Order: structure tokens, then C-alpha cells, then sequence
């Protein structure tokens, strides 16, 4: 799908991230737009190896199941490709607790330097919520 600026970012609120676990709601729509270009079918392998996958772009060698990474942890316990789908009601369960490991933001990497030491809070801006 294309998610238009505004369309893209009003379903954080529908899925429980609005002023959640002491990250605003408007300290993450930023990074999407650095993360996918507000896309679900933006996807690359690494470097490392390692694979990406959805707007999400999660790594398969620590967090899902392709198969192709073998001493993967999986703790998220389902098929990576249940994110790239346009749609993605269930996909955000292990994004909300990728911090929750204790680490924050800092296993997402683009947000450190696109959004962070910036105003993100004037990304969220004008869109109605
Ligand atoms: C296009 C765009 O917008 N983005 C581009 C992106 O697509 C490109 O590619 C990158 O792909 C990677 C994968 O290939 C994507 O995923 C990120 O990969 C980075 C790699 O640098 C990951 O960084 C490390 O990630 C691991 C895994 O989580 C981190 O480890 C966790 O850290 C916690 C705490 O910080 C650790 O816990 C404990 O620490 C205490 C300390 O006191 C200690 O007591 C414990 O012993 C210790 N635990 C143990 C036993 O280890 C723990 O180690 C671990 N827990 C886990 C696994 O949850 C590691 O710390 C990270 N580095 C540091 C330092 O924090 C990153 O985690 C991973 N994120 C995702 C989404 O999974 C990535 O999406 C993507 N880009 C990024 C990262 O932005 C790149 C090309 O390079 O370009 C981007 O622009």
C-alpha cells in the first residue's frame, strides 16, 4: 500500500503506542518515514546477514522466523511476513516491547540520528488527534 502522511501515522494511536511506556505518541511517527518511506514492502537483507522485514524493517538473526537464520532467537514466535502485509493489526505486539527489553530506541538505529537530537514533535504536527 502508500500511506500518505497523514494516514500513516493515526493508527499508533489505535494500537496502544500513544503516550506509550514513556515514548509520546509523537516521538515515534517520525522515524517511519526514515524507516520504510511509509511503506510495508520496503525490505533488505544485511550486511550481516541478517534479514529485514516491513516498514518495521525487524532483523530475522535476533528477532523472527525466514528460516534462512539459523541461532536465531525468535522470542516474537511468528512468521516475519505477518508484518508486510498492508495489513498490520497484530504487528506492532513485538515492536511494543522491543524497548521493553530495557534497551529503548537504541536497538532501532535510524532514529538515533534522523529523528533524535531533532524535533520529531514537529513531525507528528498537524495531523488531527
Ligand atoms: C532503512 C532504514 O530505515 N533503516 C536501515 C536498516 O534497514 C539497515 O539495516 C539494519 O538491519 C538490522 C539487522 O540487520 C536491523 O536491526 C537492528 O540491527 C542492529 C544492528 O546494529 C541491532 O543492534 C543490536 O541489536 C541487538 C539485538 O537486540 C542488541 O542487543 C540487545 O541489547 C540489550 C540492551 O541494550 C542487551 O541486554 C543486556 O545488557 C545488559 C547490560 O547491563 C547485560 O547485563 C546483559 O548480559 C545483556 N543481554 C545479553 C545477555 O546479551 C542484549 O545484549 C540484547 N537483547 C535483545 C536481543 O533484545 C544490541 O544491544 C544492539 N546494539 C546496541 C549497542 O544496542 C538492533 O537491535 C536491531 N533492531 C531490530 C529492529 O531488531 C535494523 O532495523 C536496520 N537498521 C537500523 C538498526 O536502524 C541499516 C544498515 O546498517 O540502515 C538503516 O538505516
Amino acid at each position: 500500500k502508500v500511506f500518505g502522511r497523514c494516514e500513516l501515522a493515526a493508527a499508533m494511536k489505535r494500537h496502544g503506542l500513544d503516550n506509550y511506556r514513556g515514548y509520546s505518541l509523537g516521538n515515534w511517527v517520525c522515524a517511519a518515514k526514515f524507516e520504510s518511506n511509509f511503506n510495508t514492502q520496503a525490505t533488505n537483507r544485511n550486511t550481516d546477514g541478517s534479514t529485514d522485514y516491513g516498514i518495521l524493517q525487524i532483523n530475522s538473526r535476533w528477532w523472527c522466523n525466514d528460516g534462512r537464520t539459523p541461532g536465531s532467537r525468535n522470542l516474537c514466535n511468528i512468521p516475519c511476513s505477518a508484518l508486510l502485509s498492508s495489513d498490520i493489526t497484530a504487528s506492532v505486539n513485538c515492536a511494543k516491547k522491543i524497548v521493553s527489553d530495557g534497551n529503548g530506541m537504541n536497538a532501532w538505529v535510524a532514529w538515533r540520528n534522523r529523528c533524535k537530537g531533532t524535533d520529531v514533535q514537529a513531525w507528528i504536527r498537524g495531523c488531527r488527534l
